[PDB]
């Protein structure tokens, strides 16, 4: 509905099935790349690895508790990416630490079927 626009955002912002390690030019190209440093430089974003059908397969897992006490969040582990501003970026030239892993996250889904619309934690 608006749900589709809100998915759209997450994909943009947190899906990269293509890599699946990060290293800092990654993060930089990526950050870049996905419209999070054209205003200014968004200070951390997490990037997953894996095909968005695993990742909305997240969403058919146990509901459970999301930060803000709504009950729509469902928690996985996935290869992930994690960008971090270092302290040496401005703008314009928005510069992050890579941090690869596979690890827990969290996220919202909504809708029919269900897809991911926000990253909980
Ligand atoms: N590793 C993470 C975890 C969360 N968020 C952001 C994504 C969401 O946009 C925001 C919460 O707001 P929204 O309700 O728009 O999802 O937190 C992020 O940028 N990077």
């Amino acid at each position: 509905k608006m749900q589709d626009r809100m998915y759209q955002r997450f994909l943009r912002q947190h899906v990269d099935p293509d890599a699946t390690g990060g290293n800092d030019a990654y993060c930089n190209l990526m950050m870049q790349r996905r419209k999070m440093t054209s205003h200014y430089c968004k200070r951390f974003n997490t990037f997953i690895h894996e095909d968005i059908w695993n990742i909305r397969s997240i969403c058919s897992t146990s509901n459970i508790q999301c930060k803000n006490g709504q009950m729509n969040c469902h928690e996985g582990v996935v290869k992930v990416t994690a960008c971090r501003e270092t302290g040496s970026s401005r703008a314009p030239n928005c510069r992050y630490r890579a941090m690869a892993s596979t690890r827990r996250v969290v996220i919202a889904c909504e809708g029919n079927p269900e897809v991911p619309v926000h990253f909980d934690k």
